[PDB]
RNA sequence: UUGACUACGGAUCAA
RNA sequence: UUGACUACGGAUCAA
């Protein structure tokens, strides 16, 4: 039982709310000092902006609760991989770690289509940690999609 | 041509409004059949919000406009080359085509270190053109860094 | 520590 | 068209 574990059920909490407003099923949480500062679900559908994307959305939270855009001793839990501009997000919020579920082969950007959280040209790099609850963060999109189809 | 000098005129007029509030000099300007939909300058230090800079906030405004988080038939001007997360939200919000001034060689994701508007592996990719006003463009950048080191 | 720097220069980079 | 698909499936990809 860690923290790493326990922050990712509350990503997935949140994951599972996204998945109630028929959103995809993605969630995220942003803490500091092992604290919830920020979480937020996807919202794309419901808010019809292209960068409502779990990650965006408790980044812009946590840099209000903050009162400022350097994420400094942050550490974001996301259920999903970081696409391109939620990857380089983190990198403009220089959030310091990244920890998500399940890998997105399709478009990932922090390890699968390539890693932006890690460039050597880049003025900020993170650590990216991945495949906590995977299983379980994964289920949730396959589960959606299934159910997209099918309707 | 003339169409782009055009509105990047105004992404310029956007930009030095920036400068105005001590922000980086950049300002963006999104269109639709010929016509002004959105603009935006960086806000970064006064709303310390990460996602604060101009095309971004252009993009949420032009999709507030259009009530979707598609913006098909769009043109985004922007002052500087997009950065990482720029481009990437550029990509998700299907921005057919994008017009950038100066290049950004320290951290231009849009065709110095990397161009990630046209990424064979992503679902949506944009037609990319440079050096508009790129003179123009530039001098601002230079103008402000240049006092803002003397400052 | 000095220098450089095109999204603050609180980052990054070179000695 | 027809299928596949992990950020709608309005995109992309494959025949
Ligand atoms: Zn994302
Ligand atoms: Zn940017």
């Amino acid at each position: 039982m860690t923290n790493d574990i326990y922050f990712m059920t509350l990503a997935i909490e949140e994951a599972k709310k996204a998945a109630q407003l028929g959103e995809v099923p993605i969630g995220a949480i942003i803490t500091k000092d092992d604290e919830v500062i920020a979480r937020a679900h996807n919202l794309r559908e419901t808010l019809q902006q292209p960068t409502a994307h779990a990650e965006h959305i408790a980044i812009e939270r946590a840099a209000k609760v903050l009162g400022s855009w350097r994420l400094e001793g942050c550490t974001l839990y996301v259920t999903l991989e970081p696409c391109v501009m939620c990857a380089g997000t983190i990198v403009m919020s220089r959030i310091p770690r990244v920890v998500y579920g399940a890998d997105d082969p399709k478009g990932g950007c922090s390890g699968s289509l390539m890693n932006l959280l890690q460039q050597s040209n880049f003025n900020h790099r993170a650590i990216v940690d991945k495949g906590v609850l995977k299983e379980a963060c994964s289920t949730l999109l396959t589960t959606f999609f299934k159910n997209l189809r099918a309707n």
